[PDB]
């Protein structure tokens, strides 16, 4: 379970995709931080997830809802996701980060 | 320890049933966030869990409460249910979104 | 390890006793929120927790201190505690609910 | 697999916290849970410090919170696991404040 | 997995380095809680991590946003990065302080 770090950026349509390799690894994302950036306004973020559930249908999830005045990071604990998965800002401009660890299985 | 994306919204008049079917492996709902969506109005929300008690009997359970001003989104740190659960909104009428994953045994 | 679903609501005159029976098991409480209940009064409320310590005596612990308009719900990411536990407001006076696992070897 | 038993303790501006072992052969671990203001703490900055061994051998003070009554009262560190000896302490802050956490046991 | 307790203090124009010394076993830092110190301003303060990705390539992430009167601290319930490991403020001045674990096998 060795363990790379993870980090991605999002803007009002700045998705970001984790797709599958064409190695013959598992690979993994689990999630730690959603945390607003400098220049983001103060409005309502929400940060959505999307990926396969388990009767085979897409499924869209949010993670997280932030306000810079209120609570400009949010800690998900290792939110574990199997790719491919796409994160997408719902809602806000951003930036909004996002960090985690990226998990493969040699 | 297979693992899928899951996600619900809750409403005053919409509650979740996770169910799990005819299906052979144990399953396991692990919940990861409650996060306010987008045009809750700012009073108070509370996420209810029912499922079993280890006595037999069906338990209601408040799993966070939430107010848009002053803690939009709760992260419970993959908080697993054996299912059959149902999710609802004891107060607030939302939206309320839960993530989390959904596991499978075997 | 099974894993079933705990809940209680406290108030100022309510402790909650965890229990178990002439079991063969080991049980765990593995607590996960606390949070106000939505008569709670805007008032601080601290939520302690008594169990045995190391040495063996009973131990008064405080899990959380919550107040509605500054932080209505805290998440303890899995708090284990063998019991006999009883969980009281040692101040508020609610309702405070309490949401965890019961453990079963 | 080890056993667990419930540890806790009040922090003051004249009173730190030392972990104490014992003439024993068991591994021990302090799990630390919450730092939560007490009743009658005043609405001043408190920071909560650690002290105990680092890897390379000699000690190092540590942060665990910043907290402040009308702000983030209490702070949940998720099981936050030291060796003994630790040290807790406020570095600033006159408190009460409290800790809750686990002590491990395991041989 | 044997844990030693790990900190460092984050300013302006002050980051930190995690290496561990080549020996033959393998090393995790353990990241825990980031917290503003008392001297900090009520500036926003925004923490960043640099290693490695799965690529081979260096890549930064931003592990906290934080402020003094909005919340002075972040708990990352064990955050755990392969060394090297640069920590470093991208904005706002500090004194922002990380507690962790330095773990080895
Ligand atoms: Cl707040």
């Amino acid at each position: 379970p060795q363990n790379y770090l993870f980090g991605c950026e999002l803007k009002a349509d700045k998705d970001y995709h984790f797709k599958v390799d064409n190695d013959e690894n598992e690979h993994q994302l689990s999630l730690r931080t959603v945390s607003l950036g400098a220049g983001a306004k103060d409005e309502l973020h929400i940060v959505e997830a999307e990926a396969m559930n388990y009767e085979g249908s897409p499924i869209k999830v949010t993670l997280a809802t932030l306000k810079m005045s209120v609570q400009p990071t949010v800690s998900l604990g290792g939110f574990e996701i199997t790719p491919p998965v796409v994160l997408r800002l719902k809602c806000g401009s951003g930036p909004v980060h996002i960090s985690g660890q990226h998990l493969v299985a040699v």
